[PDB]
């Protein structure tokens, strides 16, 4: 009754370079470009050491987008033919990125494959992605990234078990006897929320949260899963377990196309939530991305909690959470483009702060060496060492726990925080799908100016606002664990007037330039100012000095947050 192992001849693709958040292509590429999915999967598998690959376990999940159930079928076939012993898969293929990280860590899997494009639309016309996480549970480190690219560039063949078929609909085991293999290749379809839920039980006070979402004084919340993966997570956790009304759950039926909407939590694409939070009926609002790792939070009347502020506010109030009461707090970390608001909190409560490059994987070594307990990014990301990924619902539960302890509302906390520590006005401009070449020459020409020998003695004037350059360079990071240096991680112009400008280049299939602007103000009276007025100038400096409009032929940013 054996299942044969078939080796297929193939020719390599040149574009299979995995980005900071996996390999993202239009669904057509994976679905029609022959041997494209197989080539990449085999590459991911070959990056695993040959010795360690035998009999090991991997976790597989998706956000439910179109082509996921087909990608998983190929994943189990190629996994079996490559010696993997067991695959843990989510019911119906549904497993959020935080849950995948939690499973990898619990059962001590060698890694996990996540089918998702995070903030990108899904469906036959939409996009598709493949993320690969390693043993510690976080995203693949740079070493693995290069290894995958190297293999993908030289792949001549791949192994697969085409005669293998799997049913995700019913939970349990599905043993397969492979040829020339004693132990049966196992496949475990597990509950999508159970293991992840039990992790949260040990972190938070579910009684405290349950009481806030219950009673005459109950909090009225609207949680928008955007028809992604987090639908069943909020329904089973927030509603069923924590007692929130059913109407609190919105767009919680995972759809292949996300109902035809973008799952990008922010003031631009989560308009469905902002409209309701503008009505004024709800005291708390939250939206998740497709895979459930990013999260936007809104107060009453659509009070926008800036993710950099969200990270600092939470840091300042971690005592409300049992997890950090017991284990304490060993350090904070933030990506470099994230505002220095957390730095304020840390210098106050005497805790270390690490300024890492953009990308959650750079948080792995800090947590694995006990140097960091809590971290986040301006990119709507936050998390702790309960796993090694950013966790959306963890952020909501964190905020609900701080609200039940403070006995206040969202805006009350944030403004109180501003009074005690000052406000870090912050915003980000995104220029998506711009010509990759122009984006490149824009960034090195700009670096050439930033790097000039006399640039630090330059002053920029917008009306009566003057910004004097203090230090500017191309960001560089030295890993404190292995001592490896990460370069070209974002240009920086630090002015000696409590302000920063950051320029970051990341990956039609074109480039994306993001411009971050930060300005700090001490006086609480000037904390009511409009961010557009505080940050308006800084951007004007950034636009003239970068000349991004003329260089890219764009008239405005694709997105503002
Ligand atoms: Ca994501
Ligand atoms: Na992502």
């Amino acid at each position: 009754n054996p299942i044969p192992v078939v080796t297929v001849q193939t020719t390599p693709f040149d574009d299979q370079k995995p980005g900071t958040n996996g390999l993202r292509k239009k669904t057509t590429v994976f679905e029609s470009k022959k041997n494209y999915l197989q080539n990449y999967i085999q590459s991911v598998l070959s990056s695993i050491d040959l010795r360690d690959r035998q009999g090991c376990t991997m976790v597989v999940g998706s956000d439910g987008r179109y082509f996921s159930r087909t990608a998983i079928e190929v994943i189990v076939q190629m996994a079996a033919a490559n010696g993997i012993g067991r695959l843990v898969i989510g019911h119906n293929g549904i497993l959020s990125t935080p849950a995948v990280s939690c499973i990898i860590r619990k059962i001590k899997a060698i890694g996990g494959i996540i089918l998702t494009a995070s903030r990108n639309p899904g469906g036959p016309n939409g996009d598709f992605g493949i993320k690969f996480n390693v043993a510690n549970g976080g995203p693949a480190p740079d070493t693995v990234i290069d290894k995958i690219h190297q293999v993908s560039r030289t792949l001549e063949e791949y192994a697969i078990c085409p005669d293998m078929r799997i049913d995700l609909s019913r939970l349990g085991r599905q043993d397969f006897d492979l040829e020339n293999k004693f132990k049966p290749f196992r496949v475990e379809i597990v509950d999508s929320v159970e293991v992840y839920l039990n992790l949260l039980r040990g972190i938070f006070d579910f009684n405290a949260i349950k009481g806030l979402l219950t009673g005459p004084d109950q909090l009225k919340m609207r949680v928008d899963a955007m028809s992604g993966v987090m639908g069943p997570y909020v329904r089973r956790i927030l509603c069923d377990e924590l007692g929130a009304p059913a109407n609190s759950a919105v767009n919680c039926v995972p759809l292949e196309d996300f109902g035809g909407h973008y799952p990008d939590p922010n003031l631009t694409y989560a308009t469905g939530l902002v409209d309701a939070m503008k009505g004024g009926e709800f005291g708390f609002g939250a939206a998740f991305d497709a895979d459930g790792d990013r999260c936007m939070i809104l107060g009453q009347n659509a009070f926008f909690v800036n993710p950099s502020d969200s990270l600092a506010v939470v840091a300042a109030n971690l005592s409300c959470i049992p997890y950090f009461r017991q284990a304490g707090v060993r350090g904070f970390a933030r990506s470099m483009p994230t505002s220095t608001a957390i730095d304020r909190v840390a210098k106050a409560m005497k805790v270390a702060v690490y300024e890492t490059p953009a990308g959650w994987r750079f948080f792995g070594n800090l947590m694995d060496s006990g140097r960091c307990s809590f971290c986040g990014e301006e990119s709507f990301g936050m998390g702790s060492d309960h796993i090694r990924e950013k966790d959306g619902l963890w952020t909501v539960l964190v905020w609900l726990s701080i609200m039940a302890a403070r006995k206040q509302g969202v805006e009350d906390i944030v403004r109180d925080h501003w009074t005690k520590l000052g406000r870090n006005y912050f915003c980000r401009f995104d220029y998506e799908a711009i010509d990759p070449r122009a984006a490149f020459y824009l960034m090195k020409d700009l670096e050439a100016v930033i790097s000039d020998k006399a640039f630090c003695s330059q002053k920029f004037a917008v009306g009566n606002s003057v910004y004097s350059v203090e230090k500017a360079d191309n960001f560089e990071y030295i890993d404190p664990v292995d001592g490896t240096v990460a370069r070209n991680q974002g240009l920086r112009i630090i002015f000696s007037e409590s302000s920063r400008l950051i320029f970051r280049l990341s990956g039609g299939v074109g480039a994306t330039i993001r411009i971050y602007a930060e300005s700090f103000e001490r006086d609480p009276e000037r904390h009511n100012r409009e961010p557009q007025v505080v940050l308006g100038p800084l951007i004007a400096i950034a636009l003239k000095i970068s000349d991004i409009h003329e260089r890219t032929g764009r008239r405005g940013p694709t997105v503002i947050t």
